């Protein structure tokens, strides 16, 4: 079970990487918003960890928006992370997310909320 975390806090990045490859995932990490989508449609990841608040200025959101928009990568598992004043409106858009994981993040809440959406690793 294959996860991509799209995030430029590096550090936050590292941590939940290592949270989830702990729990058995094969995990691979990008800073770069602007280049994640088409990273996606290359790689195929079981699930895409999404910060909000990417580099320069970057709404994750918008990422999100252009992967529930392609008709090949819809239905990749998208668990957002970010300041949770911005869910309720994101969750009745047509692009909303699978799961939405507050900012600070709970590591071990990460990693249940990816077992719930693709099942953990055996």
């Amino acid at each position: 079970k294959k996860i991509l975390i799209v995030e430029s806090d590096t550090a936050l990045s590292a941590t939940l990487r290592s949270a989830l490859e702990g729990r058995g995932f094969t995990v691979d990490e990008t800073t770069d918003g602007k280049g994640s989508v088409e990273q996606i449609r290359r790689d195929r990841p079981d699930l895409v960890v999404l910060a909000v608040d990417l580099s320069a200025g970057q709404n994750g959101y918008l990422i999100c928006g252009k992967l529930k928009k392609d008709d090949d990568l819809k239905n990749v598992p998208i668990v957002i992370i970010g300041n949770p004043d911005g869910f309720a409106q994101h969750r009745k858009l047509k692009a909303h997310a699978d799961e939405y994981v507050a900012k600070p993040v709970d590591a071990d809440q990460l990693v249940e909320r990816a077992g719930a959406l693709i099942g953990f690793p055996e």
